[PDB]
């Protein structure tokens, strides 16, 4: 089989549609997600046209091998999609209506800057390479683009599934290629992060601040050092759940800034003890009394500045 | 091969049945489970009918390629099922008896709200897309729906395996789809959670309450801070075994509330020490004496309120 | 091809044999193991019979496609076995001798009650479904059941590989099914658990008991609380290496009981201290002196009781 | 089909090109990366030549099975590449133009010496073995070597994708092998390592140095020992993210040297206490006062020496 | 296709050769390694003899399906090898030259006794089963056995790749089997273990011995207990990187013995404090002074004894 010939000099229009059946496995570290969907293709092949009168059939079914099917591939897949042809239907004018069910692991980058309050646009790129005979161009049949209502992605809210109707036509290895951009808009469900990471992390920090109402250096050293260890435990936990970014993330900034607070609290605790030993507890008392106000204030201000910069 | 033709205008009824041989790999984080079962298909093809008196053979056996078999797929599978045809038998009237053995990874969401005292309903959705010639409709042959007695799912009690007899017929991409709902009812074996997570977590909490019978700030700071670290270790362990939910879970609520108890115990320990230093140990003594009663009481009440809200 | 016809009304006897070449990947959590073995099948097909004189050969070699081969499956496999036909030989009297080399992931439950001093019986179930023409029944050719001497299973002692000669015949979806039980008997190599888990765990517990020869509350609180943390670390390590059981395991019981010892040691340490502060160190001295004997005694007795209940 | 015959005694030149579509999964421990690219092959086969004017068709399109294609393999792949032929085009003169889309896991060693400030040269080796008829030789068509602009590798900057134009021709198992070297130049994005590993690690070390402004042995022991534990936590974290090297890495050297600092700080803390107990706090005071300067100075110098040796 | 016929009663000699292209993934816990190599096979099939005059070509090239190929398998593979036929060459006399490129996961046991100073002999066993017609026997063509210079195995030194020329011929399931032993000799690169596990582990141990120059029970309890925790952390790390052995390993012995040192140090620290409280610090002083010498001496001697027993 060869491509359908041009009546006039026109390129072949392959109408496409993707209908999500299932979406799963959004791997943050890998920046990948798995998809299970219907891929619909439609093109005109005059060679397959027939008269319904002499045939007695309004449609004609063909096996994939029997006819010419445009070679449609996904740009951003890990391995080539697992596809199973559902149905191939030919109308009397030779209009082919193809339908396959596929599953693929899509590689699409994520912006972690606002984690865990981030939204993402996942992309699925359809592509077709033009042949020497004729040029092949993709189009979106919006009637055949959608998603099942039950489509869920664990830990994410599925906003929309749409297609950028205008293809990106360009040359690659001395042949033209028509590229289409399907978009899955999702926003992270930040709920869990509050009682699991954020609040426990604030409690341990506030506990370190009780050292500002204590004169016992040994108790203070314990308070500040122990809580610092718990902060390291959470930092490590967070960095395990995320890839290494060339930028700072929101949570990453909060976490880093909290280290400075422990470092300064250690300095205060050290200073207060030194003065007490040098028989000048009145200076020490002033610093400790200031610290009780300064620490929550500077912490609250820095957090406002950060949230402002990030949102 | 093409679909069997309608005598009158009737849709084709494909009788289905799933018989579980094995169930395994219930992944809580992935919200998936693996299944190994028999899939039975039954439909009438008059073109295949014969005479039992003259043919001498009651049943005719065919190879998949030889006859028309309806394209039955699973909605909620990760990848398309691994299937092996066991047998195809044709009765004289042309009733076809298809039997395949398959294995598949089923994606079915889980409700973690009552963890680890939760029960789940796992779903397996069968589907058939109607052809242009005739409409195909699924039905449940309850005779051919079941499970082996030895079917086990590690850490779960298998309650039942049933099918919702009435299919969900609906239009999808200008064709009829017939969807069936097979249900696997399971309930979690919470036993282990008691000596592994619950009791150790209560012991460490109680140990922090011994600070209410001590005047040593340094010892108290150690008691409360150390036990708090062990609580963080268990919180992290629990969150590793669970996916990120947009809601609170039972264990999650208990764990979160316990943090507040440590935070308040630190406050009390701080307050008691401050008063002792300000040479007013009678006030301190009152607060500590109150704490000895208040802490177990408020803990026990809060737990009743929580269990009430969750069950 | 169709099944060999019955001379009299007899069922077809398929003689089976499994010869282990390799045993590996015993996953405790998954309750699975991988196997690489020879599967031998033998049955009589009169239609295949010949005369050695006329033919000039005493054996006939066919390709799988050429003859009727019984559809033998494994009940307890994750996915259908990876098989490669080694040879198919026909005797003049129509006795077929089939040999395949296969590899499969077998799902077989494990009894963790006596861990790490447990022995297991791994099962491999062979099955055959009867056809409408004739009934098929499995048998064990003990001459063709065995294992290579070099077969090893990391962290386990391979006791025996035997077959239960009498098949379990039963009805499934109105057809006779012949089930065979091949058994691999193994016992765990508990050696490692002594210097890795058991002894370190006893040392930390004994270290906590040095608090019984100390009057320093602050030092005691440190001794008891620190060692308790190390015990949590080991409990978590152990539970990672094991699945969630609806029963208690031997190690699990020891681990749980040790928690009670830390809890009581904390009480003693608290009591003693409280006394000293109330200016009554003679009572405190009595309790501490009792504890020095009581703790090792109650620990040693409880361990005898436990070992008795478990073995 | 057999290879195209030599006009004169010349070896067959297969022009090659690799165009990266996607690059992902750079596993540091495994020293592997996954690639998705176009593989282009061009050679000339006079048997396939035709007339442009007479035939009317400028280019003829064949199916892989129809013509002779050189057996091109990758040297450094884990498993043989997953390839799908996109197009085969024959010019009148008989120049074949082959194009496949492939995906493969490439095993290419990494130099960890400068981690996390390292750059790597990933290799992809193309190979062809000669046949008995004629010798096959590879060449690079630089016009068909490249990468998509959107090619990204998480945690790395993609510098270049080039080919060493001249093949490595050599004999292996008494036949000619023609090997080509495609190079992917990448440099690590060290940004993250600063707020995640480097800075937290320096803070805990500076905290240990506050022991130089304290006379409390008990507080010092806590300061130095606790911070040492946090340093062990980071060392373990780092070694989990890296393979075992027969050499020292930059981070590895910093980490190791920091251990010496804790060891010496413990000695100082021990020495200072011993003198204080021996009623000679003037000597102790001198050592502690020296330590306050010596520690940051020796640390800063050693780091300069190390960075010098490593860069 | 059937086996070639004997010309006297001789068994068929299949000459074999394995040429390593790549070796990777040496999994210590799984006791497996992955290999990518050429498998060369040579036997003579007189039925394939040809006159170059008539055929035109001096050497004929066949497709695997076209001719008889001896069924060669690997004994110790997890799953059957992934093979791709590179070439099948037939000389006029009928000598067949078969070349395939394969990849396989080889299961070969490891001796951990001297870890991390151990050397291993990895095995790859080739096997052939004799047919009823004629006996097949394997031979090594040493000219076709080797490895690429660039063959590397992360964390190991590749010593040699050789074959035991004499096959192991033996009966199995009433047929003859010809087994060949290919050996890959490797030795572990212990470098990393020194700054990563060994030295940090010694530093923490020595840090505890500073308790021998202190009279502060509270400080000593902290020193000894804290360092003990760090030792548990390293023990766990080490046991994660190793399988459970029925014997002791070198590192395992060192690690276990170090536990005894902490246990005895706790006893000394307890004893010293008890005497100090009983107002007899002169006895305490003697024990502590002895400990300062005894501990490093007994540690150094025990290590000599251990290294002696292990090497
Ligand atoms: C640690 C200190 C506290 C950190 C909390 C940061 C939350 C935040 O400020 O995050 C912001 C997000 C919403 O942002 P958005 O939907 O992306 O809006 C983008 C539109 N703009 C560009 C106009 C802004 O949070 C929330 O809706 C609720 C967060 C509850 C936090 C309770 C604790
Ligand atoms: C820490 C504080 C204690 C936590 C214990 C919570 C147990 C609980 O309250 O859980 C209750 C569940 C049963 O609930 P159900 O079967 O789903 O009822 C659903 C039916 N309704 C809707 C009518 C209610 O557990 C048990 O049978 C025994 C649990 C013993 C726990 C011992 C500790
Ligand atoms: C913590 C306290 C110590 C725990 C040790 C329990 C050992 C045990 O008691 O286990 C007993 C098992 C053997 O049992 P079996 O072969 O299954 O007997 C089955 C036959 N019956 C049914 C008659 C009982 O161990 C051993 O032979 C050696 C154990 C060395 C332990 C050294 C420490
Ligand atoms: C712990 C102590 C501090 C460690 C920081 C050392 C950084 C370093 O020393 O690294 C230096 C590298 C650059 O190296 P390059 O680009 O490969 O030069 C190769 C060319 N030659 C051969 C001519 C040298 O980093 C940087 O540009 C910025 C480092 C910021 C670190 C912030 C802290
Ligand atoms: C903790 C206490 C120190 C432990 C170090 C033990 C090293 C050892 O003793 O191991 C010895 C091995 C060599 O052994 P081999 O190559 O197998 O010799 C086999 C031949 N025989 C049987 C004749 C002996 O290491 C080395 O070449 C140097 C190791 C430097 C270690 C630095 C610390
Ligand atoms: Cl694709
Ligand atoms: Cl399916
Ligand atoms: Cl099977
Ligand atoms: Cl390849
Ligand atoms: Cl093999
Ligand atoms: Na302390």
């Amino acid at each position: 089989v060869s491509p359908p010939p041009p009546i006039a000099d026109e390129p072949l229009t392959v109408n496409t549609g993707i209908y999500l059946i299932e979406s799963y496995s959004l791997d943050d570290c890998a920046e990948t997600f798995k998809v299970n969907a219907f891929l619909s293709l439609s093109w005109k092949d005059r060679r397959l046209a027939f008269d319904p009168v002499r045939s007695g059939v309004r449609v004609k079914t063909y096996e994939p091998e029997a006819i010419w099917i445009p070679e449609i591939r996904f740009v951003n897949v890990e391995n080539a999609r697992d596809a199973d042809v559902v149905d191939i239907s030919v109308s009397p004018d030779g209009t082919v209506q193809y339908l396959e069910r596929f599953s693929a692991r899509v590689l699409s980058p994520l912006d972690f800057r606002r984690y865990p309050f981030d939204s993402q646009t996942l992309h699925i790129y359809l592509i077709v390479r033009s042949v020497d005979t004729r040029n092949i161009v993709l189009a979106v049949d919006l009637e055949k683009v959608g998603k099942n209502d039950d489509v869920f992605l664990t830990g994410w809210d599925i906003e929309s599934f749409t297609a950028v109707v205008k293809p990106a036509n360009f040359a690659l290895e001395d042949r033209l290629e028509s590229k289409l951009d399907y978009q899955l808009r999702i926003s992270r469900q930040y709920f869990s992060y509050i009682p699991n990471i954020i609040l426990p992390m604030l409690f341990i920090l506030f506990i370190s601040w009780t050292a500002f109402w204590s004169t016992s250096y040994e108790a203070n050293v314990t308070l500040v050092v122990s809580t610092l260890i718990a902060h390291i435990a959470f930092n490590i936990l967070v960095e395990c759940n995320l890839p290494k970014t060339p930028y700072m993330t929101y949570t990453g900034a909060i976490i880093f800034m909290i280290y400075l607070f422990y470092f300064v609290a250690v300095i205060e605790v050290t200073v207060q003890h030194y003065l007490k030993v040098e028989s000048q507890p009145a200076r020490a008392a002033s610093i400790t009394r200031a610290s009780r106000i300064a620490f929550p204030v500077v912490f609250l201000l820095a957090n406002i500045i950060l949230a402002f910069l990030f949102f």
